[PDB]
């Protein structure tokens, strides 16, 4: 711990507690006076100070007794996504029941229902088939005790047995009604004039396939149909609706929806339960792709006697796929068709009397709407790749097309235009086909134009994924391993499948020379081996926590968003994985701060150590102000509607009993771990099992890498994050303070740091009218212009001595926060903030590495992205893997995916991906330009050193000439030079002036110094810069260099006057130097604590 105290942190009052007793899952001092306490329930209960510990005990114990029941009733242990199921169970919570195939939900239905009923609750057990309900009252009956009054009802009923279960269902206080989903549909006022504590829906599609039952259902737990109508109308709104906080329902379960979730009703299960009715979602593959370069057939038949069993080949139409038939037919291979015997063929592959299933691509994906055998489904041959094709002509042509050729040419005015219309727009507008198919060939970068036969071949990736998904499900708790082969000739098709593949399913498509047929085929029938033996248990729930919503949405993006649990401030997601289920959520942002109230500006002092106070967060909704202090209102606006970070906490320690494992996956930086401690000691009472991981890429890879990095809180970092909070908090306030009695404003002053550059740019103003020297420009003769000093006046220039060399130029090394800042905001006519913000929204996209670097360093994969990509752009020659450096945290801001920013404006435009801005695509393109070229080759040149005499002075000019060799300078644009030869060059125009020798600043060029001086982090840079442009203290102007205002240079002038010591950049420095020393554990925190504030002590004096 940091000894600090956390305002709600208290597992049993609910009030303040310090860090150290939260660490050691203990409730306060106040609550427990006690050291170490023999236990903590009974030591509460004998201080007469036990309230809401009380929980969490009756919880825990409350489980423990339904596992133990479940293990004694039933075979052994629960399953994992059992486990779970019953920790939401006695909470009463509703939910979907997330899981993979058959892992026994009407088992768990069933003993619920029993340990219910022993309790003295009555439950019902909903079925689609009226056969379901005669085989779970068949396994009901023979486990359950007389005790439980077990009813059922369907199709083949008896005499007397239809009518009393009607009079029972209305007098006679049953335990557990068996029935199907007709019954519910018929009799819906009579079940909704019921109250049931658990509602099991084995099929939800089946319920859902009436209005009706929604309501139904609802009304069978106690929720009257007032609220139900008041939820529809907010939901027709296009809002979310609150239930009332005095209502507590029953407990309704629900399998995943099969058929999407279509409808307005099942938004009411979101309201009045907190849980969405999902659809099953599973992303998880186990898929290795294999791409062969040629058609033949006899590729194919060697292949085939390899695969042996279980292969399906899909055609892209039925003619090739009759022909291949044909072929194989032939050739002697147990095969079958989907055209010609669809049912006989299928369900004679799904017994094993066939070998081989050849199928089309739309008709298969359509006749397999039912069952869809995957135990059987070991390999995945396309015969052509999946993708759709479109003519290039000024008829035949498609929509997207002549828009995406039009909006660019000028004519799209946004107006929505018909198809022919448009045809008819371009019919007269830069009208050959020639201009045309050269427009498209110019635009369209990430597609293939193949503008020999005038066509247009998009890969269908979608349709891939799906068909190669086909051989890799989970199945008896083992995520089976499969084939997907693919017959591609074009290049240029396999290559635009291949990218779009890694950026969707960051899977990879590799060459038949790197695939071992034998080793292959082993390893998917030993898994499927593996899955065929009797299933022990390995499945675990696990929590990942994320500051970021963003973050959250991509993680989504190949975690597979499932189904998503409101609570209270946050939105849960859980998704089903290999190795159990996984949850994840988002806090967005910050939770505790620095209270304002007491001690020193909220660091206490006692026995002679500091103790940082903290409070959570609060924002208000309306006007955004942000406050720690605990009030109704907000202290601005008056507003009611606030967020409040402590409902946020309160809901994490909610999840966090349900889940096995927890993983706090905040950003890899001192902020982050400061977040991920705050955090972590606030669930660490209630949880045991709390962990950190560091992202430093938002993929799949990222995560798996993460977890490679798994480890407990760095209490250094969070150590340094206080100590730059404190300065900031106590340095500010005393200087904000004395500039409130000098210049009326309140809050002026933000820390030490950004007085220290404001200092910098106002001195900079003075010291660039003093730069003024006189200067001379000189065009020459039929070669360069020269800059030289003023007073020159003879029209000649001389050449003295000259001398050429052969040099290979190396590239600038991979952008760093401060590189990418100034030249991205230099190239761009953008601040270094929006620059900052743009990188941000880009790495937590998951498109970049993590843009928070002050190392340039370089792994493996990195070079292996570089190489991919120009293996891909065929200049692969140029390639040269270079690490950069080996001093490194973290890796410098880098592509994650070998895409350039073209492919990304078609994956966009096309609709693979969205949410990216034209100025995110260029700071894309900037940083992978930069990166490239240092993965490129040292361009081979050719300069010349010529010395010339210019009016009786000897001035030497150094310049590139010839470009030897090519290397990264196709990325990154190079430079030549007319030559010089040694002769005497006449000046033809004589341009005379005087321009500075100091330059202002720019926001580029105040990163860079500060860069250079060593002030300031990767993380505060733009921010400072920002700063001062918030608080008035400087301008930008017309050619955009940052300038002083009045009030800028006022402030500085009395803050250097009076307190020169505390903005001094030699201070600064120091200071920077010393906390950087507190985050490696070189120096003390409380020993600079102690500096911080005996320099503060020496300024309330001032
Ligand atoms: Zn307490
Ligand atoms: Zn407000």
């Amino acid at each position: 711990a940091v000894n600090s105290k956390y305002h709600h942190s208290c597992i049993n009052c609910g009030g303040l507690n310090t860090d150290e007793r939260n660490e050691r899952g203990l409730p306060c001092e106040v609550c427990l006076p006690e050291d170490s306490p023999s236990d903590i329930y009974r030591a509460l209960l004998e201080r007469k100070t036990l309230k809401e510990y009380r929980f969490y005990h009756e919880f825990w114990n409350e489980y423990e007794d339904f596992r133990s029941f479940f293990k004694k009733k039933f075979g052994k242990d629960l399953t994992g996504y059992q486990r779970l199921w019953a920790k939401r169970i006695v909470q009463g919570k509703s939910f979907t029941m997330v899981a993979p195939t058959g892992v026994g939900k009407t088992t768990f239905g069933m003993m619920t229902a029993l340990w219910l009923a022993r309790k003295g609750k009555k439950s019902a057990l909903v079925f689609p088939t009226v056969t379901l309900v005669k085989q779970t009252l068949e396994r009901l009956q023979k486990l359950a005790d007389e005790k439980v009054k077990i009813f059922g009802f369907y199709s083949s009923m008896k005499k007397e047995e239809k009518e009393k279960f009607e009079k029972s269902f209305e007098e006679d206080d049953y335990h557990i009604l068996v029935f199907s989903t007709q019954f519910v549909s018929k009799n819906r006022e009579k079940l909704s004039q019921k109250r049931f504590d658990f509602v099991f829906v084995d099929d939800v599609d089946a319920v859902l396939k009436a209005s009706r039952n929604i309501d139904t259902l609802l009304m069978m737990v106690g929720i009257p149909e007032e609220i139900i109508r008041k939820a529809f109308s907010t939901i027709k709104q296009g809002k979310i609706y609150e239930r009332p906080k005095n209502l507590k329902p029953g407990i309704l379960v629900v399998s995943s929806a099969t058929a999407k979730p279509r409808g307005i009703r099942p938004l009411l299960f979101r309201d009045l339960l907190n849980f969405t009715v999902g659809r099953l979602v599973s992303v998880a593959r186990n898929i290795t792709h294999v791409r062969i370069s040629s058609r033949s057939k006899e590729k194919l038949v060697e292949l085939l006697e390899i695969f042996r069993d279980g292969i399906l080949i899909f055609a892209q139409t039925e003619e090739e796929g009759k022909e291949l038939y044909e072929y194989l037919k032939r050739f002697k291979f147990n095969v079958g068709e989907t055209w010609s015997e669809f049912e006989k063929n299928f369900e004679d592959f799904k017994v094993g009397k066939i070998n081989i299933l050849i199928g089309v691509q739309a008709y298969y994906g359509k006749l397999t709407r039912g069952v869809d055998l995957p135990e059987r489904i070991k390999y995945v041959i396309f015969w052509g790749t999946p993708s759709m094709r479109f003519s290039l002509e000024l008829d035949k042509a498609p929509r997207f097309v002549l828009a995406r050729v039009l909006k660019e040419m000028g004519l799209i005015k946004a107006q929505e235009n018909p198809d022919v219309e448009e045809l008819r727009k371009i019919a007269k507008e830069h009208l050959t086909q020639k201009e045309f198919v050269e427009k498209v060939k110019e635009m369209f970068r990430g597609v293939v134009v193949k503008d020999e036969d005038l066509e247009l071949i998009i890969p269908d990736v979608y349709t891939y994924i799906q068909a190669s998904g086909r051989s890799s499900r989970i199945l008896n708790g083992v995520l089976v391993k499969g084939v997907s082969v693919i017959f591609e000739e074009d290049e240029e098709i396999f290559e635009s499948l291949k990218t779009r593949l890694l950026l969707i399913a960051e899977e990879e498509i590799i060459e038949e020379a790197e695939a071992n047929w034998k080793e292959l085929v082993h390893e998917v029938e030993e898994s499927r081996r593996r899955s065929e033996r009797e299933l022990t248990d390995t499945s675990r729930s696990l929590l990942i926590i994320v500051e970021s919503p963003t973050k959250a949405e991509t993680l989504s993006r190949f975690l597979g968003r499932a189904s998503s649990r409101k609570e209270r401030n946050i939105i849960v997601h859980e998704a089903v994985t290999g190795e159990g289920v996984i949850l994840f959520t988002a806090t967005r942002g910050h939770v505790y701060d620095l209270v304002t109230k007491g001690g020193i500006h909220g660091v206490e002092e006692e026995n002679g150590k500091f103790v940082p106070v903290y409070n959570s967060l609060k924002r208000c909704r309306d006007c955004g102000y942000q406050f720690t202090e605990d009030r109704d209102e907000c202290p601005v606006c008056s507003s009611k509607n606030i967020d409040d970070k402590t409902e946020t906490l309160r809901a994490l320690r909610e999840i966090s009993l349900e889940a096995d494992e927890i993983l706090v996956a905040t950003d890899p930086d001192v902020e982050g771990e400061k977040i991920s401690w705050d955090v972590t000691q606030y669930l660490l009472p209630s949880t045991r099992s709390l962990r950190r991981i560091e992202m430093h890429e938002i993929t799949r890879y990222g995560f798996k890498k993460a977890r490679e990095s798994v480890r407990f809180v760095d209490f250094n970092l969070v150590k340094a994050q206080i100590v730059r909070r404190v300065q900031d908090r106590w340095i500010g306030f005393e200087l904000s303070g004395k500039l409130q009695k000098r210049f009326g404003r309140s809050n002026l002053s933000a820390g030490r740091v950004q007085s220290t550059v404001l200092g910098w740019i106002v001195e900079r103003e003075e010291e660039y009218k003093k730069s003024e020297k006189d200067f001379t420009l000189l065009v020459l003769e039929n070669g360069v212009n020269l800059e030289v000093e003023g007073k020159i006046a003879d029209d000649v220039v001389t050449v003295v001595e000259l001398q050429e060399a052969e040099e290979e130029k190396n590239p600038l090394p991979p952008y760093t926060t401060s590189s990418a800042l100034s030249e991205i905001s230099q190239k761009l006519r953008l601040g270094v903030q929006e620059v900052m913000d743009i990188l941000q929204d880009l790495f937590e996209k998951g498109f970049i590495t993590y843009h928070r670097t002050d190392s340039t360093r370089i792994s493996l994969e990195g070079q292996n992205v570089a190489r991919t990509y120009l293996r891909k752009i065929g200049k692969e020659d140029i390639f040269m893997g270079r690490s950069w450096s080996t001093e490194g945290a973290h890796e410098a801001i880098r592509p994650v995916k070998p895409i350039d920013a073209r492919e990304l404006e078609e994956m966009i435009e096309e609709g693979l991906i969205a949410d990216l801005t034209k100025k995110h695509l260029r700071v894309y393109e900037l940083i992978f330009n930069r990166f490239l070229a240092s993965q490129s080759a040292a361009v081979k040149v050719k300069k010349q050193i010529v010395t010339v005499d210019v009016d009786g002075k000897r001035m030497g000019i150094e310049q590139i000439v010839e470009i030897l060799r090519d290397g990264w300078n196709l990325f990154v644009p190079l430079t030549v030079s007319p030559r010089f030869e040694h002769r005497t060059y006449k000046i033809k125009e004589k341009k005379f002036y005087k321009k500075h020798t100091v330059p202002l600043f720019t926001q580029a060029s105040i990163v860079e110094e500060m860069k250079k001086r060593g002030i300031g982090r990767p993380s505060t840079y733009a921010k400072i810069v920002e700063v001062l442009f918030r608080r008035g203290y400087v301008y930008e102007d017309k050619y955009k260099r940052v300038r002083p205002t009045r009030f800028g240079v006022m402030v500085y002038s009395y803050l250097k006057e009076r307190y020169e010591k505390y903005v001094t950049e030699e201070t600064t420095r120091r200071l920077e130097e010393i906390m950087d020393k507190v985050e490696r554990g070189e120096e003390d925190y409380q020993a600079t604590l102690r500096l911080l504030y005996e320099e503060i002590k020496s300024l309330m004096e001032e």
